[PDB]
């Protein structure tokens, strides 16, 4: 019944008409609160690509992206890439990516991701060398689903108690594309002159 | 009758007993959201400098600050120091700042820093480099109090939206002490040296 789901499952962009969709299904992955404002800009700005699957013409699953520079990277999350990759060199952050309970392990995960990483070849060609993600250090889920595609746990990033906001803490998922890697140890460059 | 209000100030650290009239004032100050966990910490745990100002016995103020090595400032802000500070230097972070509406304007903040100050300079002496905090951009009254004292808004910290969590905007001021100061860049090397 369900087991016949990727057969059924459409691909399109994300538009302002999902927006109380999204929030929905965002909400249901975890319970951060997002402002509207957020939900516009995703929904609708093209500096995202935003891409929803939808099974028999409802959304089911989506991912959230931006393709952009080495410099926009937040402090935090730094030294994912060398310093010999250049300023010019791109990323992409994945803002979301989720698929609803009952529709998990149909594939439906894996053909968006796949979907972006098509997107960043098509887009960006060599320049982009990493795409990245944040995940809470909760969702086992998650963080298999990524390991079984390559992603390795680059950093824990710790819990962020401020007058500006609190954040739980999580891990940082590094893919390395195109030649890109982190920055390398004197070891590193022993065992790579070295040998 | 207020106006005779720092005669009748005294100073404390804060303790366990605290905790909800803590919470009650930090929630006056901001709409954060800190866990329980939190306030438990800062009213009991010697890692922190917690001070309360009372009038009348009452808690009208409190400054809340860690004294840290440098290493332990996170990534968003580590060019406060220049590379040359070594690893064993320290720095102070102000978690918490404030003085209840009423009481305002009576050098009570005043107080709780120069308390903070002399803190420091007992416990670390010339070993701590710079005294940092982070202010909303929203609050006017205190940037003014800050840069009165001589702090200096070191950066930006922007808007923050992730799995994680949702972080407002913010500044980060820095009050270098003990000839603390920022990177230098070429030109401030081409003027030390050049003139
Ligand atoms: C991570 C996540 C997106 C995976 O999506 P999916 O579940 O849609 O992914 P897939 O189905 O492609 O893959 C999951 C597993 O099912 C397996 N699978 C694929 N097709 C299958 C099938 N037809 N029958 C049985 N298993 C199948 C896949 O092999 C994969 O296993 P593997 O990792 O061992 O290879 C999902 O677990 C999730 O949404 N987690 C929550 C993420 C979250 O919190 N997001 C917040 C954003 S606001
Ligand atoms: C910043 C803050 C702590 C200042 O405290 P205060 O108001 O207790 O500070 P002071 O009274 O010492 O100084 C304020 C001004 O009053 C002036 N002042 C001092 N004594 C005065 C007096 N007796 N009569 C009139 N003015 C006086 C001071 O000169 C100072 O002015 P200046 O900056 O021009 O020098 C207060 O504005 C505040 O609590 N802001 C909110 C901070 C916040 O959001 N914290 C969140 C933490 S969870």
């Amino acid at each position: 019944e369900r087991s016949s789901a990727l057969s059924e499952v459409s691909l399109r962009l994300l538009c302002h008409d999902d927006i109380d969709t999204v929030k929905h299904l965002c909400g249901d992955w975890a319970p951060i609160e997002y402002p509207d404002s957020w939900y516009r800009d995703i929904t609708s700005n093209k500096k995202f690509f935003s891409l929803a699957a939808t099974y028999r013409g409802a959304i089911v699953g989506m991912i959230v992206a931006e393709i952009k520079n080495r410099t926009k990277i937040h402090k935090e999350d730094g030294d994912i890439l060398a310093s010999n990759f250049s300023v010019d060199t791109q990323v992409a952050y994945i803002l979301s990516l989720g698929v609803v309970k009952e529709f998990r392990k149909h594939g439906i995960g894996s053909l968006l991701l796949e979907s972006l990483k098509d997107h960043i070849s098509t887009t960006a060609q060599d320049h982009c060398k990493a795409i990245y993600l944040h995940v809470l250090t909760t969702n086992n889920t998650a963080i298999n689903f990524y390991e079984n595609r390559d992603f390795k746990q680059h950093h824990y990033l710790p819990y962020y108690y401020s007058i500006r906001g609190v954040l739980k803490d999580g891990f940082t998922y590094v893919l390395y594309i195109n030649g890109g890697h982190p920055p390398w140890t004197i070891l590193d460059y022993i065992q790579h002159l070295g040998s």
